[PDB]
RNA sequence: CCCCCCCCCCCCCCCCCCCCCCCCCCCCCCCCCCCCCCCCCCCCCCCCCCCCCCCCCCCCCCCCCCCCCC
RNA sequence: CCCCCCCCCCCCCCCCCCCCCCCCCCCCCCCCCCCCCCCCCCCCCCCCCCCCCCCCCCCCCCCCCCCCCC
């Protein structure tokens, strides 16, 4: 029977990758600092001092946000995440200590952290800039409120909201989503961009881009922190904003699956073409694979999971071209920089999707009605 | 088959969030006072003294109501709630002690509580104001009744009724439901607003708004206290009022689901439009998700649960516009400040819902009858 | 039942027009000459003399061709045709006689016809021109053949072939099909355009246009002559050419019916639009009417039959626009000067018909396959 | 319903042509000789004298064969045929008479016919040539047999066999089938081409071509004579040869119908193409029309019947191209000078028909087997 | 990003039952005859036949993926 | 009372055909036998029986219809 001349390549590749009986273990290189719940207050203080500092220097904001996320997770869970990701990690204990230095010819008390990645001078200078900006702004408006201070419990979570936007745009492969990050961080968080002098979305976004590029394990740590944070029973409104912006990253890098479901929903006719119907077997194969994967598959491209390539639909040029055409016809493709590889099917689907709005729907009374 | 080109994104996101294998643990900052059953009588006395004090100062009423709720729960359950919500809490023991001070040049006996959040001066001044207001009102009417006193066992529960109204309106994101809270606290509790001189709904509502804004864990504590209180076998009539006002908050922030069920019930025709039928698959997805969640989902938006965004229907502009139009046509939309994002479907549904009252119903004898 | 809210207007109009119990009888004005079988040879001689005359004057060729057709029909059938068409006719007997005149100072014998419409001078001058052209061409090539002479039995039928082309293009309402007539008379009849010096398609076509414009009863006579000629058991090859060119006129003025059948055959999707399906009832009404009429309906527009307007499809703007779009997309519309009255449906159908050639066909596996 | 958007143009045209209520009547011009059964022996004698005359002059053989056919039919049936064909005929009586002339200075008795088309000198000279050729051949071989004489009763029927071959090739429109006529008259009738000195196929074929070109009514007369001859109960072997060669002309000019039936029989796949299936409705229309016509339709193109154009299949370019391709692939198209108007379908069908011989047949186990 | 409206609940009437009535009552041990069963003939098998025998390595192309908005 | 609007229609391209091909061809009479058919016994019926039988007139009331608008 010709019906059994078939090969389930996607499922077989998945079974090969999921049934490996040997494991690799990478070496991060530089030692990882693992803060615990103890220093969460101090890291939040540092984030607040960065936020209240106008004309601020955000060169180290990405690392400080990563430290805050790791302190929220806790040392045990951070270590367990790093092992489960397949890393050899030098767990570095983080504890708070005092440092005494004379600036302006006056003895001064600073409370800093033992971070191998972040030197004492940097934290001291962050405090100095924050203090003098606070002095100037207190002079210019008289009395402060808990709104204008580093002691707010959500100062770190605003920085992590910026990180969540960066994560949403990470799947583009470079810093091309920086403009989108800035635009969305101006739409969202506009009250904060009033309230905090140093909340500069572009600088923080660039810092997080840099830290994610240099340390790929921080992407894994941040994704699992975002999943753990989104699994809480509740929280403040800033944590709700972070959860909403983080789940905006679900399915990033897999827009074609959603647009294919959309093209099925609007019932585009060019799904009835000969070549599309030729590829439909493996297309349904891919969709069933995505469903069997389920929730974990939504962050494959952000995490650079090796099995991300199994979810691709560009390996079916005709179906992909029809899907892109339908997306462009419905007016939702935007600046999507993926290009069709069957221009004719793309144009036909685009035209039909455009007439799907002036000419509402097409019946199929043809053929017996 | 084109029927298997589908993705269950809502369910996959829920499974991802519910199957997390790492947890975060937040730090509240300031220490939490955890009163036990021992001081419930004293906290109720404090609430009664606040209530019988005319021209009262309600700056601290929200914290005192929170303390009363936590004392009703007990220290064990309050601590367990705070852990289950994912908080690091400094459990502060609350016990009663005496303080002696000379006011009016006379030695005076006061019995106060060891609360870190509430200083002794504040409790002393509350007692002073209550005592002199009691003296003045006793002078002006001769003899008091158990109706006019702080020893009533429901004085704290009236304050918690005001808190329940504030909770009902918390999902609006700000203090825009203050007018509704005042109106409902005048409709309900009018006998009390006679009986208690200091029962000022606006001041207590503002105090509870402030305490819920500053301490997001108090929202969790109060919601679980309200659920535990509503699980009792019975109580007084004020506790019944509190239970009725608290379950008025169930489903807050999710009005569109109820209005969609309503639009299905009145059988609005614009549910048969092309785009609405395109979105119906994911709409049924969302409704099945809400049902699988069940009872716990009714307080997701009040608690700022991260999975609250999964219940949204505004991600389907056509269905949402039809639902808003049907609600506006039936005359129940009120001042709902959500706006349609398909004006045409909104207007069509509104018009049909309006003719659903003069022109009772429409048969579908068209097509074969 | 809403299914019986229907009116069969086309069929009712046809029954009203076909069941009239009173008749009109028009008056042609000028007397009609009715030649019989006797003078068929002489009229064919006259046509041959016109054909062999180079640089000829074809002012009277249309009338002579009409006389030849009427002589082929016979006087009885010509009279019966004129009565059945509803005309009052002065039947004029045509017989041959001799006329003697002196040209070049020499007595000369001419044999002419008693035609009221055609004077003796005209026939004499036709003979003179033919004779001297024959003399010149005999001088220039030495000896003639039966190919180069007026005695050929098909000289009149060539002129009637030109008349048949003019009839094919008569439905345009004016002399706009003259170029098409000339082009087709050059493609066909090229051997004759060699063989006959005076076979000028444009002059003969203009003469036939003039005679059909002045005498509308000659259109009826010629159409019924063409039907009678095409009902013969056989004939020469020129008669076969005439029959082929005459049946090319069948269905002239009713191209939209054929193009609608074509759009049904290529299964254009825009036949499934809402408005097209609204009009489909009356469209099927018109097609059933055309079929009930049958063969006689193919010459309604040429004859200016009053019931020609009942076969129109432009009374359904959406279906007509779809049909024109399908015709233009398939590349067969040419210079058809009818214009769509629904531009959107026209463009949509044109686009789909164009993709019907690169993208062969579209299956309807959508909806359950 | 879209299924009733249809027009039966072929059948409607046939009904229009078959239901004409007026008739034309052509004039042959020159008078028709109508021999009766009386002079059949003399006309057969003339044909035999032409046949036994070596190096003969066949300028008049076509007319003599026509006279023999008309004498076999009889005067009554010849006249009735000419009327039924729609001709005005001057019936000329043919009778035998004697003419006396002195050749070689000697009185000589000749018995000739009163034929207006054939002068006495021609018959006399035919007899002279036959007599002297007979004398020379009798001298050269001594004694004659009934094989070598003009008195054989089939001498006229051999000439009519040559006429039958010419009729088979008449549908080509010119004298392009002359080579085929000569080849078939050499294959058949080779014993006669031994036996008769003047049986020159090319000269007789040219004479019959000429007479059929000049007198189109002789084609009708000969076709009906051949039908009447083929309706006899029996005859000689030469009459059987004539019947076989005459029914070889049945269906001449309609090869595409037979080749389409053939392409259906060999089950060519390109009959499943989209455009072919578009045209299949009108193709089946044409085939049903041909079957309804039946036997009379086999001589439409030979007789130049006006309804011959209704049997054409070239009005369906795709089906015609597939049919020509299948014919060329099977190796039976020969020098058929009709050309495809869809080269692609022609080539595809030709290729499949070629692989129909090395690769016997193709099953359709594809799709469920 | 999400969200945004309105809304305490309840309210009536109401005991139920009520009579009459013990049940049973007759007749009737069961069985009973005749009959042992079996009975013949018959070892089974018997031939022919080892099996195998050809041809044949397989492979060979192209291809990172992603990119929108929220 | 009813009615009340708008609206001529048409418009393109296109003669058709074209090849090959006589048919047939062998063998063959059929039949063949046997056979008359029938054959017996037998009349049928047979009794009893007239049928019917009573009671019974039927009916009984009320009630014109209609009414608007168009």
């Amino acid at each position: 029977a010709l019906s059994k001349v078939k090969l389930n390549d996607t499922l077989n590749k998945d079974q090969l990758l999921s049934s490996s009986k040997y494991t690799i273990q990478r070496s991060t290189g530089d030692s990882i600092d693992t803060p615990n719940y103890d220093v969460q207050k101090h890291i939040n203080k540092l984030c607040g001092m960065l936020l209240i500092t106008e004309d601020a220097n955000h060169k180290f904001t990405g690392l400080i946000g990563m430290l805050y996320a790791m302190s929220r997770l806790g040392r045990e869970d951070t270590i367990k995440i790093l092992r489960d990701a397949g890393y050899h990690v030098k767990a570095n204990g983080v504890d708070v200590t005092t440092h005494r230095q004379d600036i302006n010819g006056k003895e001064m008390k600073f409370e800093v952290l033992t971070l191998a990645s972040l030197t004492t001078e940097i934290q001291i200078n962050i405090e100095i800039e924050s203090r003098k900006s606070y002095k100037k702004m207190l002079k210019e408006m008289g009395e402060v409120a808990p709104e204008y201070r580093h002691d707010s419990p959500d100062c770190g979570m605003i920085i992590l909201c910026i990180a969540a936007l960066v994560i949403t745009k990470l799947a583009a492969g470079d810093r091309s989503g920086l403009t989108a990050v800035i635009r969305r961080a101006n739409n969202v968080l506009k009250n904060e961009m009033k309230r905090y002098k140093g909340l500069l979305p572009k600088d923080i976004a660039n810092s997080f881009y840099e830290v994610f590029e240099k340390h790929p394990h921080f992407i894994d740590v941040f994704v699992h922190f975002g999943i753990a944070q989104s699994s809480t029973r509740g929280g403040s409104r800033v944590e709700g904003i972070f959860a909403g912006l983080f789940m905006n990253a679900y399915g990033a890098g897999q827009v074609m699956l959603r647009w294919g479901v959309l093209a099925k929903s609007v019932k585009n006719i060019m799904l009835g073409h000969a070549s599309v119907q030729a590829e439909m077997e493996q297309v349904v194969e891919v969709y069933e694979y995505a469903q069997k994967l389920g929730g974990e598959a939504g962050f494959y491209h952000i995490l650079n999971n090796p099995k991300a390539s199994l979810l691709s639909l560009t390996q079916f040029p005709h179906f992909s071209s029809v899907v892109l055409g339908n997306a462009a016809g419905l007016g939702i493709m935007g600046e999507y920089r993926g290009t069709p590889r069957n221009q004719d099917l793309y144009d036909a689907a685009k035209a039909y999707a455009e007439q799907l709005k002036e000419n509402g729907v097409i019946n199929y009374s043809v053929l017996d009605l």
